[PDB]
């Protein structure tokens, strides 16, 4: 489950805690309209992934896009603190999770 | 399969979607008239992975090339986005699928 | 146990030496007020990242983040010398330790 | 075996068709006049690995370095478009088979 | 061992050759006097990973990093060209090992 860090971290934010994800597709498109790295979760649940061009978040959100895929490949569980009313809703923190 | 939003999101361009490919070659090729990033499938179809060198499109095509590679590797199959306008088909959007 | 060289190094520092750590989570936040890359342990102990933007430590920054990632992927256990100024503590300093 | 495009893409070179390559030393080297990738077959061949400053070659290239590790580490084949007569050889298209 | 390649390019310099090191630790570390990359043998020698800040010697410290890490989590062997001027010994050349 999520770290109480991590819940801390998001509950003071204006977003949505999402425990214990499972990420089954990992998309990369650049068709005009959808432009971007989405994921898709095992109950149907779709993510855009964030992005940025400026240091430092050009850091995070490239890790952010290693966690994704790390996790849709193991298949390890993800916690995400994202939007909760849009679609497809926006990642702004996320928690790759061993246990 | 394809997910929903993978599958809606091909379907308003003038790309065709391709399901269920089981990708088992890799290219990198830097002749000058053969010059660019290919995958092959299980059934001998080629495609043409999409490169871009501004931002933001140079961070969807390196995701695109990490998913082909990692699908190649993995055996886990992958569903397409792609144009039938160039001669190999070229890749606008590609979905890893574990699930 | 920490190498030689690494206790050595972290002895002559202001920062402290953990050492056998099991890194279980991994955290990218792009929010506000919690920007930047943690990881926690199996214990809940929660350390921050060092990030840089300038050569070389840039280099260097870039590395611990693939330490940490490889550790929770991989249930490798790390040595850090890190510095309890902040909370949470920084890692000045990171050792994977395998075989 | 090499796929068809990459046998016709080869055929259209100047180069030479190495198949089936198990490629099992992988090397750095930053001293004056040896600096460069290299890779070693199980059989003793020698292949220098193409380097490039500039887009759009830059991104083809760091795929073949990519690639040649990840032949190295997990033991699979590569096919190559190689310089046929020196010693190194250099490569000018790689790829990479699961099949 | 190291191929004939890596010895006679190693035997050039005045730089040693360390064959069959069996790396288990791999440090980043950014405070100020020990500031760099650094890899130790299970026999508890240490070295530190050349860096460079300009193409293209930082295409190839950059494969240096990659390879050292690999050794470190896979525990395959690497073939060192180090120079015992400075303390700890630099790599200027490294050889991965699968066979």
């Amino acid at each position: 489950g999520a770290s109480q860090f991590f819940k801390d971290n998001c509950n003071r934010t204006t977003a949505s805690l999402v425990e214990g994800v499972e990420l089954t597709k990992y998309i990369s498109d650049i068709n005009n309209n959808t432009d971007g790295m989405y994921v898709v979760s095992s109950t149907g649940g779709v993510w855009r992934i964030s992005r940025a061009k400026d240091y430092p978040d050009n850091v995070m959100t490239a890790e952010m896009r290693k966690i994704a895929m790390a996790a849709v490949l193991s298949g390890m569980r993800v916690n995400m603190c994202a939007s909760p009313a849009s679609s497809p809703n926006v990642i702004w923190a996320i928690e790759l999770e061993a246990e």
